[PDB]
């Protein structure tokens, strides 16, 4: 992959692997989400990083608060997918990363994504909010005019997600992270939560529908010693409301929505 | 990737990804095992397959892994390019063998090697059967004629007999369940998932002070989506060696047995 001519975005091509595809011989949403993280990490490396010099000094990190993915066409096993990604300042509230997924052969948009990231202290886990010093540092790597993957005035990526009420229609209890679910820093990586949400979707919807939209809120991180319950209720195309909480006390870790289209 | 000049082996290069590396900033053994199956599947596609021969598809027969043996001298770091060469070999009526050689693309040095035993089984009845002549003639044209072993040595680890772990186990990991991400396109539990399940019962202190050098795994029975697995480990030893057992949480039906060798960092 490489930075585009202007140096304000990054593009990478990915050949879809045999083990990255699901039952319908196309890339899973867990595979797409890994590719979005991979192209994001590579964009950061190519511009000198995801923390800045004064972020390392204050022990500050960027953490995902929201992830929103919309897939029109999943790439098949063997196909080449092109992903373009860019960052954008969103005032002192945080930062945004956006993605555009394309078929490398036809040049057609097959998917798009957006994510909200906020600043927190690595040690106390407290939201410190963006400062002017840590704004000019990476503003030089972002387009100045707004560049939104989801431009539309009041789109799905900015919708308020409510809290699922008990009893849930569907559930998947006792979900636990394994060593393969952790990153190089030993934290549960964000893709694991997406798979945990989708575990409570009934197999009949998985077999007759394809996932088109997924919005996820990140409230709290799951530790290696924590256990997760995945809850789902139909609210309708088929639409679901999702909740991830700790098996024990019921502490919320995530909430979300999924939209599914008939095959 | 592509077939080599003689058409008897296949090579592919892989750039190591950010999410494919562990705490050590190097590719996990679960990542290496995925890359070995990826290069194996691509070798099969380049020689006219979609694993099964024309005769195997007629009889509802498939190839299934009976044993996997991996030896890693140096794990590739995040961003490095790894070259993998793979080839198949007939073993008479017993089955086939798939071997791998892993190299650093920059230095050209061998950083790992692997071997695997595969037997023929009826897809429907799950009954093992010896390789017939019509099947053996169809794939021998894609395999080297002279023996080409990834592990040539006269007393190599890939052919060692693995015993059954006795209760009580020293270490354990209870309630392991496969998720939808752990299944392949045919809805079967992915072979790599068993490797991760074995390594779940390794204590965190060995993971932090040692690196995995060798892993031999036997496949006795496949785990279903509705099955629950218990992972058991006992130390049997400068190097640390373990005996592994995977069994169904309920009745205690064996699914796998193995050994791991770990060297100090
Ligand atoms: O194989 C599939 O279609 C598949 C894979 C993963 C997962 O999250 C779901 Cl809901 C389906
Ligand atoms: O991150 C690691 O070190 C790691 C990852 C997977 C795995 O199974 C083991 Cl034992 C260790």
């Amino acid at each position: 992959g490489s930075l585009t001519e202007d140096g304000l975005s990054y593009k990478e091509k990915f050949v879809v692997r045999s083990y990255e595809v699901g039952s319908n011989k196309t890339a899973t949403v867990e595979t797409i989400a890994n590719l979005l993280q991979e192209v994001g990490c590579n964009h950061a490396q190519s511009v000198g990083f995801a923390t800045t010099t004064t972020m390392r000094k204050l022990h500050l990190i960027w953490v995902t608060a929201r992830m929103h993915i919309e897939i029109y066409k999943y790439p098949a096993w063997g196909d080449v997918v092109e992903i373009e990604t860019w960052c954008q300042s969103e005032g002192r509230i945080g930062t945004r990363r956006d993605w555009i997924l394309k078929d490398s052969v036809t040049g057609e948009v097959t998917g798009r994504a957006t994510s909200k990231w906020v600043m927190m202290n690595q040690d106390t886990r407290r939201l410190q909010k963006v400062s002017d010093d840590v704004r000019d540092e990476y503003l030089v790597f972002c387009p100045q005019e707004p560049r939104l993957a989801f431009p539309e005035e009041n789109n799905r990526s900015l919708k308020k997600i409510p809290k699922l009420e008990d009893p849930a229609q569907y559930s998947m209890i006792g979900l636990k992270p394994r060593r393969a679910d952790l990153d190089m820093n030993q934290h549960v990586n964000n893709v694991t939560y997406i798979g945990w949400v989708l575990e409570s979707i009934p197999q009949e919807i998985v077999d007759t529908h394809e996932l088109q939209v997924i919005t996820l809120d990140y409230r709290r991180e799951c530790q290696q010693d924590d256990v997760v319950d995945s809850l789902t209720t139909t609210t309708s195309d088929s639409q679901f409301l999702h909740l991830l909480r700790l098996s024990g006390d019921g502490q919320e870790i995530n909430r979300g929505t999924t939209l599914w289209r008939k095959k």
